[PDB]
């Protein structure tokens, strides 16, 4: 009933129609429920980064760079829901603050560190979230020997344990380290799944999506 | 064993980590298996043709202009695999000679008409591919119009004449596949994917699972 | 010595390069003097208010994706300047604020209005500037109409009241300066530069010379 | 007459209306004369070779994505002047064959190389051109202590000597040195200008704009 969504770099970098197939979505389980959602920098950090880097920023200030490309993702994500606070909360306290008065609240980044996953593992851990659903571009999490290679299966559950130990332990990470560890200690139900409205619909409704961690 | 893949419109437009991410997964299924990959004009031949018809163009010429586009992005996606053909063929010819001396090859359009899901299909169909794995941004084939609700839904198999049916009726999420696409995939008889278009889906596909809407 | 030099829409989106280009100007200037910079939305606005409407934003909150966009560009604008603010100022007094600590500023939109050219001037004004320089994709203001001939030409200088003029008349090549811009300007009787932005002519302009069309 | 004029990079990427405005002033001059017009790769060019380096090109295959990055800027030039040539001619042969069917021909390079610039002036020689005008996007050529800095004045006219010397002798160059030394081989009077239709309609007409070299 309280979900914390994530939705990371890649997942819907500024295609009109995707876009409203996601918000839709979120519009549908904010009807019933309690809506967080995280945005991240996509193709838009990952290139505004690069070319900050490219013209000598400081580590720091690409960080800012980054999160305000996650602030414009976000709010370009509100337009297209009507039921969301049309600010962009900037901290956590704002972000429940907004939550007392809108069934969606939709931010980017806060601190200038780890992102997105640790990012709404933290506010879902803040807010004390029933469910935190990690929408990403694989199906799952997955073997030693992960990636798009051949020996690779998902694992269907897992523990807050497991999943450390699994991430403890190119490309995409995904979920992060600091994310596990803060999922263990919140011990918050958590989906990490192939980012569509069908399986973050699946993933609310309690199901077999993905990886399940409890 | 022979795949022909389709990288659309969007699906990697210029992002060099997702390029390299792409290229990585080609690369793998090359180890394996022999890899035809047809990559189309995304934001570049949008954006050009968008200007070049502000401009006054025949519609030939812009046709002309999107297949450079294409070509273009196929360049890229080249300097990213290693095992592929340096050349991009500008016809199946061409593109079945560097099968011959390469695992993978990589092309952008050839006939100034219709295009990739088209192109790619005919291509599979001309070589005989094994697998036709049409790698999309949507996640496969959808329902009845379709619109977004939890009752309308993707179509996790599918008959090439059940393909045709569906995208015979429209003129419409079901912007993705070609209706030309599926008439050719009907007569080819080609075992098809259509899938979200990521690193893993793809291997998915290739490893013949459960991604998309498998079309046989 | 207190320049305002506006970089609009289609001016330097985020090639890494030319944008070391204009920075290295902008040091420059900022060596012997006072600079501020207003950066404009460029493709990145353009596209991402597009993207609003199309999802069905108030005007409202697509001028604030706008503002939102500037900022991200001048933060971009920022890395390559070592001399800047590391703040962007979401306001004038801020903008002034930081001109004490820093010489160089760098600043996107502040109201929710018409823009960059209009937020320049006012920041011109607001400031006392000893010059605004204009940086657009044009060279200069242009004659009747204009269309593209001989005898359809730049104006080397202008006043004020004929600047006005010359843009209140249409309703089109002109469509930079913005009219509220070129009203702030002759209210603030700031000595006006309309250029093609580029690191050379920035430099001339700075250094009071002729360039595209001036203002006084 | 014959006149090759050269767009280098920057100085016209696909902005419709300025597009349209230098396809107008090359087809005034093809009304009168021969227009041969070399397209340099842009943005285009330099985002390719970047990403196409990025993911580890050979020097040789970034050349190539150069050269039709090139092409496909010319095609758009092509699209505005109907006096041109459809065809994007691949060498000078070809280039000298279209001249004869065609007021305007319009390439991109050919030799995967030095360019632009250097591709011109070895164009103008080998069809032995009336006039080589490099429209640029600084005003002309500039003092020892160049680029925009304070200690500089450019040259209303040179010799070709003085230009190679010049030259030989950030960030764009402009003017190459083997563009220069060929221009002192062919003795072929060249203009270096912001590349303006109204320079370039001057240039043509045999006037004062910025670098004057005979």
């Amino acid at each position: 009933m309280k979900v914390v969504l994530s939705l990371g770099g890649s997942v819907l970098s500024n295609e009109s129609e995707k876009i409203r197939e996601f918000a839709k979505t979120i519009e549908s389980v904010a009807q019933q429920n309690q809506v967080f959602v995280v945005v991240g920098g996509g193709k838009l950090a990952r290139e505004y980064i690069k070319s900050a880097r490219e013209l000598g920023a400081s580590e720091t200030f690409c960080d800012y760079i980054g999160i305000a490309a996650t602030r414009l993702n976000a709010m370009l994500l509100i337009s297209a829901i009507p039921s969301a606070a049309k600010k962009v909360p900037v901290d956590f306290m704002e972000a429940e603050e907004l939550s007392k008065l809108y069934r969606v609240v939709v931010m980017g980044g806060t601190f200038p560190g780890h992102t997105t996953d640790a990012t709404a593992a933290l506010l879902a851990e803040f807010i004390k979230a029933d469910v935190f659903i990690n929408a990403t571009n694989v199906d799952g999490v997955y073997s030693a020997d992960p990636k798009s290679d051949t020996s690779a299966v998902k694992y269907d559950r897992l523990s807050p344990q497991q999943l450390v130990e699994i991430v403890s332990r190119g490309t995409n990470v995904v979920i992060d380290l600091l994310a596990a560890k803060i999922i263990e200690r919140s011990k918050i139900k958590t989906y990490v799944i192939l980012g569509t409205p069908e399986n973050i619909m699946k993933a609310v409704k309690g199901e077999a999506v993905g990886t399940v961690i409890a």
